[PDB]
């Protein structure tokens, strides 16, 4: 791939105690690409034959696989930044209903994704084994995990970076 | 194995018209060991390793096995021949309650043991394939047999001498 391949006149700096945001903002908005792109298909491009169940149950993996993760973390995240990205294009250029409206966008979004997630994710955490006692699943059975750790790792960013997002997104929507 | 080895002093013949009974039944008893013997562990011996489920369902194999062979044909004959063996020795020598019963009891066995497996194979026969949908079989499966034609054949032929065995048991019991 390659994303952004025209960006030169850009000698227009900020004078004011303000706008400080814009450049935080677009910088976590580039950043996040990067850091999703860079490790996209390289933390959870794997986890569907990293899900190992102790069985002789057929398509027990599949069933407990769906159980535990409905969706993967980069998914809702994915989600996530494209929902919060439409206000980056049109904050893109500004000066002359909406503007201020798509900084709040931007910020109810990013917090419905944290809720909704932590909803799904208690605990902030990649259990190293996950049992299951689904319909097929004879029994409770156990199903495992590969790079739990890691993963927590990637996801304890992600929302560090979505509070900033909004602290920032918000700091300068509560201009009054 | 050796099964009788005294047998010499037998000059004395029947003279009567009866008692021909005794001889048929005397052979087809020494007949019925040996042809079981022979055929023994060498026709149901092996159907162990041998009634195989098209499946990746674990255990279903035993299952079915069992759900279709609770008890294979020879050990119903091998039964069939015990509880029909012991008038054979009072029988052995006679000329001086019982002895009549003996003849009675050899009858009515033989005959229970041929109702109770017409009862479990029905149609005196050997389906080559047997279908099952047992519990862990997850849906109907197929389950197939060695050697029917086989196990038919030897049926056909005890379940034949069964009815001589019988006929002339009471052609000699009908004497009034």
């Amino acid at each position: 791939m390659d994303w952004g391949t025209l960006q030169t006149i850009l000698g227009g700096v900020n004078k004011h105690s303000t706008s400080i945001g814009k450049i935080w903002l677009t910088v976590l908005f580039i950043f996040r690409i990067m850091i999703l792109v860079v490790a996209a298909k390289e933390v959870w491009g794997d986890e569907q034959a990293d899900f190992v169940c102790n069985t002789l149950q057929p398509g027990c993996k599949n069933v407990c696989y769906d159980h535990y993760f409905p969706i993967s973390h980069i998914r809702l995240w994915a989600l996530q930044l494209i929902f919060v990205s439409t206000p980056a294009l049109l904050v893109a250029m500004h000066v002359a209903w909406t503007y201020t409206s798509s900084i709040f966008f931007r910020v109810i979004f990013e917090a419905a994704f944290m809720y909704v997630f932590y909803v799904m994710y208690d605990g902030f955490s990649m259990q190293r084994l996950v049992k299951c006692n689904a319909w097929p699943c004879p029994n409770t059975v156990d199903c495992f995990v590969s790079r739990p750790t890691e993963k927590t790792v990637f996801t304890v960013f992600m929302i560090a970076v979505s509070g900033i997002c909004i602290l920032l997104n918000v700091t300068e929507l509560s201009y009054l």
